């Protein structure tokens, strides 16, 4: 637990790091008034390198832990070799792979990485501006106003919408330029291409529902299927993405290994199945086989489930519809049937015809099983098959 | 119904408020000549956030109701307090929300966000250009004329196209130009990132078609096929794609559910099977079994669906193309076949050798019937399998 | 066929209107020099509204054939009437759906729509640039001078690079701007989104490759299979790969129809399957039964396609590799076996063990069928299936 | 292997061509002092055009062999001519498509077209910078000052950011901005293209995963699938990312071709399966028809693996998880069970109750054969079936 926020105190450690070794290269006049949070700081590096070793390439965190930053600017070194203080900034690689462990099961790795990224160059553009700052002539403005025209340029830079109104005067401030122009060129072209690798995948669900509409459209619009019809299908589209987002129930469960499938199998049927008359008191084994072979098929409003005299072979449970059952008229009704009821039962004992016309009310998603998958099973548990075969 | 003329009145008093909450920042002299659209846009807020529960995360719908701006204006207050008038343009996220329910349904989700962010961009870019203004020092030129100057800089901003003719001459319009660079960044990285998954998709069915004929062309170059069979394959796919747009029955047909993907056997097949002389007058439920058996084929021009004196097991349905009948040394025709007759159905009868040769016309969509998916199905109506055991 | 070099006619007809509509509004004083190429376009344009219905949402041709150009020119007309002008460039959209079906099925169409993105954008430069001239003080510089400049200014803002050494001086060449540059903003985000989706696709075979070789290569790694297995894995997918593009022969026949599938297996198997001793003389039809049943099989360099005194079921038969037969011991080598030829058909007559090893030597790709497929067969030919049982 | 020293000899060649040719025609006081690395290089493509038939359209190649270069130089040629020196370059055609053959099997072909085209931008940056120093006044200014303000130039044009402190004062210098800013557009696209082509595909494996957690989830909300299962599928799906980066075994094994996925069946089971008593002594090629039809299963911490009492069909071999085996009533242990053991192995010999409990303690992946695939492959051993049926 605590851990996060020990990465988080590195985290911001880091981030002082990259925002005072950069600045002090500019103004050492800043060094020594901030030296009380940078003993803190790098004791605080020290203190990590072995403690990443609890609850766990590791060069950036050894080189990071040496603290070059105080003996170059304690000592006063030339610009040239005062740059070795930079080693504190590897910090950022341990970070960053701190961050996609610390929080990448919880948010979007694409935008994971656009956050990563937008830090990035943040803090880029902070070293950029003091870098162009070192690159300046010597001259008598306030830090900050200086800090700030830096800071204007690199995010011009940057951003690529270099208005032009600073720009270098010089050969050193030229290189440096088409230095920091090139690397803006790459930041903008990972900024965009992270914003197009998120944004492709937003609403990808939704897009891969409309190509199969289309898909199903196109082909049976080919076939010259009527308006009608068409539209009992894309009404039927519509029920499934805003009930399900387009999902088909066999595809989502094949992506669950047996013991799960079988525990969503159980929450989903386990008391409709038990409340059979003809599987009343039949052993747990037996209902595992027969929720395991249950078939999912939705009906669409008005659709006929069953007609009447023909032979039929399925019994039907109904999970999140409504039915009615009707004479073989169609003209009065014997009852209304809600989620957790079943029909057609008598289909199990006996492939006879169907005494009643049965009819979907609203979409309608319920449950199948057949007298060839019963049979199958059953050929498994001759006790309760010798149970259905007397009571005909 | 009705509800739709609401959303886009709601629409047109947010876009209002976007419009000139900002604009009357900067321009106090504006405030109450508008004063009664004012009234009626906050008594329609107003009247929205209870209406919003017929037909239906509420926070920005709740705070855009409070009338902060009518406060902050009529009261004269000073500017770092006044901004709470823009609570008015929370209301731009319930009316997104509310886009993206009232046309999602109609325009493409890639699309619908494209038009959403370039309308955001806009306002943005009003909203901003007010900011530029606010900041800028006070002078004696016609507020178009400074507007007009202000939205030129924020959209040479926002494009990232910064001619650098307006740029900052003072620190708080420097800060805010790099805020509004970096936000430019943003805004315009959205926008090609929206492009760039738009048209990745708008040919995703011809890219993917394309890449199948390159997979089946590649492997066919490999195994060194003919470059006559080679065509006679690329003909299909060609035939495929003007016809269907490369998409498989078999895997269309498996995205509809039992009751559709027989309503669409129904009305493809329901014709041409019950005018079968064996099936002439058998009960519906049978003939439900057929088609939903039936298995399609396509034959290239020219290609032999049926030779003679092989012993055969199949019956077929003309369904698009068209076929010629032809004696068993193929010099004279027997008979041109069409969409809704079939051939070979004394396999059915009888597994026999066949009497005459078949070969398609043009490119020939067909289907399929056999001796064993045939007999599967009659071991469950024995009452017409004995019929047909005694035509012999 | 030659409608091609109509439609290229055209195409050069529309391209010319693109380009002296928009030029002849800055210059009326070119217009009469090209009044004959005019004539005959407009001709050309009027003889391509009825010439459009040969070998075939045509407001935009009907609009286009109108000769408004002609009489807003000749009349001398006021420029904000004068605009409708440039109706004939309606004739761009016909042409651009043109050039989307007479190149459609050469080209890619990704890269067809950056083509036709591209000019379009050059077309609309020109068109911008007029723009810009129209709206440039009155001056005395030469034609194209003036041209070279609003082309380098709408260049420089359409690309974004937006240099500002041109730009407006007054309110209308301010609000021109504002559009152009939102309309650069577009152009280039279509650009760089056709260009995304065109990379994104250029190797997708060899991603989709590396993709499984990695999966292949993670689950291994998690099953800690040895590295020389991992190896043999390795190679194998790089043998695929620069074979076939790693594409699985299952898969890619199962994308042709059964006729054709049929052919590509004759193509394959024909000959190989003919010479089989145990086949000799068979029917044709019993030998197309055979091929359909071939499953493909690649054996890796050294791996023991068969060894000795097991059982066995199958016969093989080589395709691409070679293959040496051996000894029980391994010590002595019976055979060497080359494309065309096939072993083990002993499998076929009778169960019984192996008599000799057989081991690929490079790699090998060769077909199987195995005893169970092979009865299953056979069961539908009794005239073969006796004397394939009178041989034991 | 020596062949990979000599193209990149041939890429240092043809790097130094494209760093010098364009150098030496804006500067040919440069061509003398480097002619005895002029003839070495071109010596160099010379000896290359022959040698790139060992170990291997080739226009290119052709073209670059010829000496146009020392040709125009050594004849000081006026410069509209002296460009056909530029035909070195064309060898970076060829060795690009080396580099595509060389490190395409060790860097990811995304990347490698990245790498591939900013090498090819910077080159093409000091190209053009020679352009724009070809096309400049002549002036009295060091060669490197000149150099680095085309080359700030050209790298300000192609990243467009267009700072205008460089821009063009003459006609052909404006001709030459167009042509340079139309290519730096088409370039940033491609960095663009390339960058979200290569981030879109960075990390497939786990949005792939996150999608179908998901899919998993979505569709178990709707079915009102309490929050303990929903959280037993949630910890199974980072279970099976933290393991195995999401994939099925039963998908990644059906990639592999017959010979291998067999030889990684016998890696992970060729130990177990030897050591269960009934198996013991029995031959390879039976073993081998066990493990090919060994199903993997896994189980969460907790799971009933199997109950008490039911009858029960299957054997079970442990893999990675660890196993408790359990009285009846639960409340005593016999065993706990760990890597590379087994059980439940009397459902082989016996379709007879369960005698213990058993349960999963951490997330456990194990292997399962059931006494119907155990007949299916016993059904073509005689000899083994009959010591499994007598030992009952
Ligand atoms: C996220 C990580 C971003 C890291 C960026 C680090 C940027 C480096 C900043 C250096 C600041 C100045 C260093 C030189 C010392 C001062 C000076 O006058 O140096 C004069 C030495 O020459 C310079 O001006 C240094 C120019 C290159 C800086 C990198
Ligand atoms: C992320 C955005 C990046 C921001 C970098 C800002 C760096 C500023 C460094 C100091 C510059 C400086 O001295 O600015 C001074 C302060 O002016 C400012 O507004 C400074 C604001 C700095 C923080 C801005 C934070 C913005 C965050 C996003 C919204 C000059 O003030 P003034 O014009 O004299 O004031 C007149 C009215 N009292
Ligand atoms: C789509 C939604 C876009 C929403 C954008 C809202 C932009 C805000 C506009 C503020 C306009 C001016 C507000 C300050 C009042 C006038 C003034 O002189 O303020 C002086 C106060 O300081 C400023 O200039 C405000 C600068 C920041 C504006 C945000
Ligand atoms: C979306 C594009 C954004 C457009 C923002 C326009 C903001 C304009 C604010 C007022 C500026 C202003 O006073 O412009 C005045 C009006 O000039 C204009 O053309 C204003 C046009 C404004 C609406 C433009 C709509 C364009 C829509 C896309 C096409 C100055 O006129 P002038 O130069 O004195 O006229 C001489 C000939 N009679
Ligand atoms: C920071 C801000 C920088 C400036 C931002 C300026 C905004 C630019 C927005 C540019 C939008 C152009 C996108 C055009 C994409 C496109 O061609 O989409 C196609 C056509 O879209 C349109 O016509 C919509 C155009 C909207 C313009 C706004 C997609 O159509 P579909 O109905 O999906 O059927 C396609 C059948 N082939
Ligand atoms: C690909 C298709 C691209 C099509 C782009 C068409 C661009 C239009 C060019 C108009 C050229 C000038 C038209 C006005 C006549 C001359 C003139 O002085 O008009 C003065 C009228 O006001 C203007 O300057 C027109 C400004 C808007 C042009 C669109
Ligand atoms: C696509 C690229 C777009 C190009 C638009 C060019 C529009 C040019 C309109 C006429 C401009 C003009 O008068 O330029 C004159 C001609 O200069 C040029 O080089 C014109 C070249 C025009 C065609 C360029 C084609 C480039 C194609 C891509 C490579 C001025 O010549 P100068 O400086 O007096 O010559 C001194 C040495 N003899
Ligand atoms: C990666 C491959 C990139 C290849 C880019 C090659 C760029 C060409 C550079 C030409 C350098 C100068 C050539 C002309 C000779 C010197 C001169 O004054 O020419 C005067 C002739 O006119 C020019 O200035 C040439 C302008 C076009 C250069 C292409
Ligand atoms: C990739 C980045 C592209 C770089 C192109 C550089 C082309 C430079 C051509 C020669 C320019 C030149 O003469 O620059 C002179 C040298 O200045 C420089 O710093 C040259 C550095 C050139 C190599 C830069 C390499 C950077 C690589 C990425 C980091 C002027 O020196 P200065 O201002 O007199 O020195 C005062 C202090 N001692």
């Amino acid at each position: 637990t605590y851990t996060l926020v020990w990465k988080v105190w590195i985290l911001a450690v880091t981030l002082y790091y990259a925002i005072r070794i950069p600045l002090t290269l500019v103004f050492p006049s800043l060094f020594s008034p901030l030296l009380p949070l940078d003993i803190l700081a790098s004791l605080a590096l020290i203190a990590d390198i072995p403690l990443d070793l609890a609850f766990e390439s590791r060069l950036p965190d050894l080189l990071a832990a040496l603290p070059l930053d105080l003996l170059v600017f304690a000592l006063h070194l030339p610009s040239p070799l005062s740059l070795l203080s930079l080693v504190r900034l590897l910090k950022l690689i341990s970070v960053q792979r701190s961050a996609t462990r610390i929080l990448s099961y919880r948010i979007n790795p694409a935008l994971l990485r656009l956050l990563s990224l937008v830090g990035f160059i943040l803090l880029a553009a902070h070293g950029i501006a003091c870098g162009w700052m070192s690159l300046q002539p010597p001259s008598e403005n306030p830090a900050g106003t200086r800090y700030l025209s830096a800071f204007y340029w690199t995010i011009t830079t940057l951003t690529t919408i270099g208005y032009g109104d600073i720009t270098p005067s010089t050969p050193t401030q030229t290189v440096y330029t088409i230095v920091i122009e090139l690397l803006g060129a790459a930041m903008y072209g990972l900024v965009i291409g992270n914003i197009a690798s998120l944004v492709s995948k937003l609403d990808a669900a939704k897009l891969l529902h409309r190509e199969r509409v289309e898909r199903v459209t196109a082909f049976l619009s080919y076939k010259r299927i009527s308006p009608e019809l068409q539209r009992r299908i894309i009404e039927y589209f519509d029920y499934l993405w805003e009930t399900r987002r387009g999902y088909e129930e066999r595809e989502v469960l094949k992506e669950l290994p047996h013991p799960l499938r079988l525990a969503v199998a159980m929450e989903i049927h386990g008391d409709v199945i038990e409340k059979v008359p003809l599987f009343k008191g039949a052993g747990e084994e037996f209902i595992r086989d027969i929720i395991l072979h249950l078939e999912p098929v939705i009906y669409g409003p008005g659709e006929y489930i069953i007609r009447a005299g023909e032979m039929g072979s399925d019994v039907y449970f109904i999970n999140r519809g409504s039915v009615e059952v009707l004479s073989a008229d169609e003209k009065t009704r014997y009852a209304i049937l809600s989620e957790g009821q079943f029909f057609g039962e008598m289909a199990l004992i006996l492939r006879a015809p169907r005494t009643a016309t049965v009819r979907a009310r609203a979409f309608c998603d319920l449950y199948r099983l057949d007298k060839e998958t019963f049979d199958r099973i059953l050929s498994r548990y001759p006790e309760i098959a010798a149970q259905i075969q007397e009571l005909a």
